[PDB]
């Protein structure tokens, strides 16, 4: 099956992705941003070198890069999970991290939203930073906006909208990760 | 005045639809789900024998039976209410009951959303279950919120009304919620 | 850059618009409804005496009037702020204040939503009723519902056309009068001049 996987940044989504790729063989976990960056360097090497450089392309070139990345991802046969962000915050507001062509090419079966507790998000972000400074309301608003984006994409393309709740206190560290991964594989095997 | 009536399952939507069909003249109350089930069954008599078996069909064939159901119920003239669910929950999450083709084929004027109180919903569901006629507060409220989002998206795309009848208040007597909703819908139709 | 400023009516949106016009140079602030009314009067002077008379129209002609108003608004060159509504409460429910033709013709860089505290909304509605004209009055929950529906409309237009969705929070309590207006104007200006 095919699912997009999303959530606010810095909350532990990458750990979920890697522990999924670790605890299932018939699975492919890919990052839309990584494929976008690869296709960009291959088509526009004279300009691109790091993720940060993907901003300098015009919106038409960036759209074509997203389209080609979605295509290359489309040629995957096994159970697929596409890690990405539905919305990202900017000085102008929330900007969608996807485009309708992405979904109608990848044609995923569903969209999975990892909804964490804002306090936990702040804690994880601060920890990883010691290795942006939002508040609880900012993160809650971001998650509700992501809900709305997912529901819009679903209404347009008719797909599933799974909301995985990780807003409960962990009994042991990294438990949210295991709960998310176990429920995701339960979905994949049914 | 053709409207799409929706709400979380097991809360009282069907009683509202029935009392509408009984109290309103020149009003056709049609169940999108039953029509889809019938059409799918008759066009694929081998693979389809229960309602939720309609998920095995490939994307194209399911969308085609939905298109045929929408065309069939669009032929109805005058005023009609379409009983249906805007989203149903499954092991894979929330799944929509409509598609843009369905909406612009039925070309409805508005979408009515019956938003109940989750406690009332739990009570109704269990009372029905005990009578052999067939989630948590948080889950029900999330379902209603995603239904609201779906309805707003459909309205933004097709330009239609989004009526939200709020039955979250405690009843003073049985069937007060459904009576209030039916009367609001009838004053809407007559307006 | 082009932004569509919106929010529930009677809460101070036009105050923000007029003060933006008064503070920042090279900023054109246009009211979609005003343009629509002018064009309606132009093409149908036999029926349109005032704004509400626009209900007399059939929906197709009014939609085309909206399209012509959006066209005229798109002809503007520099920084633009289109004051309008994402939804309107009617007997039949919420109706979108925009149409897809508006989004496509204006190509707005973003949408902006002023989210108020319903108490302030009600108080300002009743005050502007007292001190002047503007002859179904809503409640707190109704206003919250309206704001959430507008948020959903905005996210939908963004997901469909890929534009920004800025939410300016004016829910906190004002320490002095018109503080929300100053805050909204300052934030919109900071956003426009961002480099
Ligand atoms: N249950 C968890 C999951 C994650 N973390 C911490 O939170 C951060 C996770 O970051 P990451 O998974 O990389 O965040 P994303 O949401 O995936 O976004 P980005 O690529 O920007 O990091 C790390 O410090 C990780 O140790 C944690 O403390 N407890
Ligand atoms: N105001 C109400 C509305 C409903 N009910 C009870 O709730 C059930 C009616 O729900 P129904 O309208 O049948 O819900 P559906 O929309 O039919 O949901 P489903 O498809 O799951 O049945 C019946 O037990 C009815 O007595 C009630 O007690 N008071
Ligand atoms: N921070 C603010 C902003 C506005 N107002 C009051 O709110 C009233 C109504 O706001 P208005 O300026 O009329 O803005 P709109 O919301 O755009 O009104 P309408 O939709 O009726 O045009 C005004 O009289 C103004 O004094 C206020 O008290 N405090």
């Amino acid at each position: 099956m095919r699912f997009i996987l999303t959530g606010v940044p810095g909350a532990g989504k990458t750990t979920v992705c890697n522990k999924l790729a670790e605890k299932m063989s018939n699975l492919s976990v890919v990052n839309y941003g990584d494929v976008i960056f690869e296709e960009a360097k291959k088509l526009y090497p004279s300009i691109i070198q790091v993720r940060e450089d993907t901003r300098k392309l015009p919106r038409a070139d960036y759209r074509n890069i997203q389209i080609e990345a979605a295509k290359k991802i489309s040629l995957i046969t096994d159970n697929l999970i596409v890690d990405t962000h539905m919305s990202l915050k900017t000085p102008y507001g929330f900007y969608p991290g996807l485009i309708p062509e992405t979904i109608n090419i990848i044609q995923p079966d569903g969209i999975i939203l990892l909804e964490f507790n804002p306090r936990d998000v702040i804690a994880r972000r601060e920890k990883d930073r010691l290795a942006d400074m939002e508040s609880e309301t900012d993160i809650l608003l971001h998650q509700q906006v992501n809900r709305m984006f997912a529901v819009s994409y679903s209404a347009i393309n008719q797909c599933y909208v799974k909301i995985i709740d990780l807003t409960w206190p962990q009994e042991y560290e990294f438990q949210h990760t295991e709960y998310a991964v176990n429920k995701i594989i339960e979905m994949l095997n049914f």
